[PDB]
């Protein structure tokens, strides 16, 4: 359909989904389901994107949007209205709470515990992966990272997500490790956003990984990119405690 469910050992208590470029009123760059409010298409047409992408996935209350800044902040879902929303992840232990991240590249990664009782959304571009947005999003979980599960949504893959040192220096300064999800590929890297996720999340002990198999760049009629349209819109994952 519109939504991608996430093929991971979901516990009944938790629903998820990942939305797609399609469904929606958006016109070219943002064709057509465009979800983000700051990349210049017309609000009035992301607000029936935001309806729609609501009604699509049968979610139990409106997702809670974040002020997104490539950062590492984890915001828990205690209620609405909230004083500040600037953070990158979202952590819900409250049924019927949405969390929310929206993405055209960066690693979308959603989160729950075995007892499904726990969920989280974190924004891993680049910046924020090298800083720690997933570290800190599993540090926000009651339970122990060995009965947390983690769906990577989808990124821009090794194929396409060629980067300068502004970024392999970045992530070698954190964890040396990160050297082997960079590539030579010309003057430039190749850098594998899924591994770097996986060294992170195996980093605090979480072992039990999902999903990873999507190129935004590449699926082209499935997914919003910045890195290949430059103009574009924003697609984003959600989950919730049913
Ligand atoms: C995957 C990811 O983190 N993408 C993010 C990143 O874009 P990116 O595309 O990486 O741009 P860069 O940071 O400016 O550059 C990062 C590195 O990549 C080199 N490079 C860039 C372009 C190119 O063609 N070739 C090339 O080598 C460049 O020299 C630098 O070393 O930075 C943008 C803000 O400037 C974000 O909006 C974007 O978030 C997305 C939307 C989201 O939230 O989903």
């Amino acid at each position: 359909s519109k939504l991608i469910v996430p093929q991971w050992p979901q516990p009944k208590g938790v629903a998820a989904c990942s939305s797609t470029r399609i469904g929606g009123v958006s016109l070219p760059p943002y064709d057509s389901l465009n979800l983000g409010a700051h990349c210049g298409d017309n609000p009035d047409h992301v607000e029936e994107n935001r309806k729609r992408l609501f009604a699509a996935g049968n979610l139990p209350s409106k997702p809670v949007w974040l002020e997104q800044v490539h950062g590492k902040d984890v915001l828990k879902l205690t209620g609405e209205p909230y004083a500040s929303k600037r953070a990158d992840a979202s952590y819900s232990n409250t049924p019927g709470t949405v969390c929310a991240v929206m993405t055209a590249d960066a690693l979308p990664v959603l989160f729950c515990n075995r007892a499904g009782t726990e969920v989280a959304a974190a924004h891993a571009g680049w910046r924020g992966l090298c800083a720690g947005v997933l570290e800190e999003t599993v540090s926000c979980f009651a339970d122990n990272p060995e009965n947390i599960l983690a769906w990577l949504g989808p990124a821009i893959g090794p194929r396409a997500f060629e980067v300068g040192g502004e970024v392999r220096e970045a992530f070698m300064a954190v964890d040396a490790k990160a050297s082997a999800a960079f590539i030579q590929h010309g003057d430039k890297y190749l850098a594998d956003i899924y591994q770097l996720a996986r060294q992170r999340l195996a980093n605090v002990g979480v072992e039990q990984i999902f999903g990873g198999d999507r190129c935004t760049y590449t699926e082209n009629e499935t997914f919003f990119s910045y890195r290949r349209d430059k103009t574009t819109g924003r697609m984003a994952s959600f989950i919730w405690l049913i």
